[PDB]
């Protein structure tokens, strides 16, 4: 879930973000 997202958003946010929105 988010958890990754917020997790992630760490560095390589850019990443989670891009493909969050594929599947918000």
């Amino acid at each position: 879930g988010i958890g990754k997202f917020l997790k992630k958003a760490k560095k390589g946010i850019g990443a989670v973000l891009k493909v969050l929105t594929t599947g918000l």
